[PDB]
């Protein structure tokens, strides 16, 4: 049965870990996968998380199965983060949330739900995007089409090209939007742009799917949700796939959510019954530990205050690194202007490096980035900045 | 988009929780979903698990992502449980394991891997089986066909009917086998029967898929794997979907494994690369907490000894309940012979009750079973046995 199976191609992101682990050179520098590091080059457990885990160890008295949709308090806390306290979507009972194994699991549940229960055949994704978006949607049988997004000459969102690309989308197609901290560009719509897209989407009949992996890493928790909220004010229906991996430092615990919104509570409840059936046929019900840590933190004033500050600390450290990177490239003799990196949002920016420069940086200098030129600024530290920048200048 | 979605049908198992929770009557008795209860009618965290969780709280210093296939030590420990220390499959590097979100996730990963990478179109499942097997396989695009299994007049495995049914399977079809503690019948092949099926499967070209949700609940950890090991000795290729939910009391932490076996290490590694690609497009990588508890326990002599005894304790308590149930039915005036229940394995036996008897038991008596007549013996206790039996006698 398995004699002719052809090997799969390298995961362009996750595959970097095997290479990095196998690299026995001392001064190797990891700017690949999107995990936050602190000033020591490590990814500690958040203190709020350790406190919540201690509380769970002391107080949990069963591991009996969650419901298919997971912990109810987690769902309520997720909806309040997405839509705001006092949102009409919440008051009108228009949204149902399933806790999922990560943001990736939330994207797969959304795709399986749409493929099996709606007329959807195509999802529109930005060029460029996270490379796993295409794989997730195709695995559910959905075609992926690309829309233009990025002007690489001026390092801006090419809004006119984006609009033009999307004119080819039919009513009933899905359009995927990154909620904030676009991966890989770091370039997000302004609020006015989000409002223009919300009105356009209603006019053209697109179903919005928001992917919200980095809420809190651009400007703040509420500010980062403004684009999604502008869409929510205008649309009867949308889907949000969100993740708590980065903003709680809970990557390996697989904590995400798929939130379905419909015109009214009767419709969302009927539609959600099919989303639950799609989950039951995949992984049955979701992992409790990470979600119970998030719900424990978000529902306790003291833990929530500690956590919000830890998130602010991460965001501010990445901003300090963007500035230190730009300043150090100049000092090490880089040819050009990299000042666009300062304005960008989230863990990632596009260095502008070619696929060959990125390969040379790994092979010759032990500096690991993604082949698209995406660099994880959150992997930069005061201690590794100089060698990193010297290596980059050397490949320019 | 969602205006016409038809509501999904009740999950015949998981749906019982909403009904049971909503039932405000005092003496309600839960014999539905397959979760173990102790003599108090509760599902505590195992002591070995609490000890391992304390160790993790003290010693974990990151939540950085696992590999797509999860914790390497967990994979090694799973293979040794499945195949035995010193197995040729392990020595020859013929098996690769992915840690998955539960046994359900392992079944879905297997199905997506087979659908996308092999000629498989059909999976053969026993009539009766767990009702979610059909949903999982159909969600991946595979047809499900049934094979005869159970003689309900004599309460035995109808081996001749099983063989006859399977003559219709073509070479390259998958046949699903429950490794031990068949759900819902509790009736497993004898070792000779397993050996006969292993030889038949090789002759007819079937790809075996073992589902191993209850290792340790029939007779013991090694004894329960004898049928799988008889198949492993005869086959170049097979797949095992296993779960640690019941045997570690870790249901909500989603701890399972998908193990692929091929003729040699080159083939299994090539085939496994595609299994990893199927996982990446589903939930990306698996939840660490529960798997790290299992690996911590299985790799430490002291914790492993505590755990093995806790599992023996669960198994023996269920056996005591089978005997107490049979004795108490007789004392409360049940018409017939229920002595077949004593011989059966695992959490479940078929009571023989009709779908209407089961509905009446819920509506009139607050006793909750599955509509197939399956009862969770592990939900029975000395304190609830008399009212339970009185109710059953009342509906006969
Ligand atoms: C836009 C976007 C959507 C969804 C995910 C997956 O997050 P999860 O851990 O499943 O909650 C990522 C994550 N990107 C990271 C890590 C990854 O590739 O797995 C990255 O781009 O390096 C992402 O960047
Ligand atoms: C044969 C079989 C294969 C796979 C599973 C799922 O276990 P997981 O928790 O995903 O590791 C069950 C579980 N059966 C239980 C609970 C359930 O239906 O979800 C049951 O039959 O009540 C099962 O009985």
């Amino acid at each position: 049965m398995f004699e002719n199976i052809t090997a799969a191609p390298a995961d362009p992101i996750l595959g970097l870990a095997d290479l990095f682990r196998a690299d026995e050179r001392p001064g190797k520098i990891n700017l690949g996968i999107g995990v936050y590091k602190d000033e020591t080059g490590k990814t500690p457990v958040l203190t709020s998380v350790k406190k919540a885990e201690q509380y769970l160890l002391e107080n949990e008295t069963t591991k009996n199965y969650l419901g298919i949709d997971g912990i109810p308090e987690f769902g309520r806390c997720t909806q309040e983060l997405l839509f705001g306290k006092g949102s009409a979507l919440i008051n009108d009972k228009r949204a149902r949330t399933a806790q999922t194994p990560g943001g990736t699991g939330a994207l797969r549940v959304a795709a399986d739900f749409l493929a099996k229960n709606t007329s959807v055949k195509r999802v529109w994704v930005s060029n460029p995007s996270w490379p796993n978006h295409k794989s997730v949607f195709n695995s559910a049988g959905l075609e992926v089409r690309e829309y233009a997004y990025y002007d690489a000459e001026n390092h801006t969102l090419d809004f006119d090209a984006l609009i033009n690309s999307l004119n080819e989308a039919q009513a009933g197609d899905v359009v995927l939007f990154h909620g904030c901290c676009h991966n890989p560009t770091g370039i997000d719509p302004t609020l006015e742009q989000w409002q223009t897209l919300a009105q356009l989407s209603v006019e053209k009949g697109w179903l919005p799917l928001f992917d919200f992996a980095y809420q809190g890493f651009a400007r703040g928790l509420e500010e980062d949700a403004e684009g999604l909220r502008a869409f929510a004010a205008m649309h009867k229906e949308l889907i949000v796939a969100s993740s708590y991996s980065a903003n709680f430092g809970l990557y390996n615990e697989r904590v995400g959510a798929c939130t379905l919104v419909a015109a009214d509570s009767e419709t969302v409840d009927r539609a959600f019954s099919q989303m639950k059936a799609a989950i039951r046929a995949n992984y049955s019900n979701p992992p409790a530990h990470g979600a119970s840590v998030v719900a424990t933190i978000l529902s306790n004033d003291a833990l929530r205050a500690i956590w919000e500050q830890e998130l602010t600390d991460m965001r501010q450290r990445i901003q300090r690194m963007r500035q230190l990177f730009v300043n150090t490239l100049q000092e090490k003799g880089a040819n050009r202007d990299f000042s666009f990196i300062i304005k960008q949002n989230g863990m990632f920016s596009f260095s502008g490096l070619t696929k060959e420069q990125v390969l040379r940086l790994r092979e010759e200098f032990g500096v690991y980035a993604v082949a698209s030129g995406r660099v994880n600024v959150a992997g930069m530290t005061p201690d590794n900045m100089a060698p990193l920048c010297e290596a980059i200048v050397a490949v320019l």
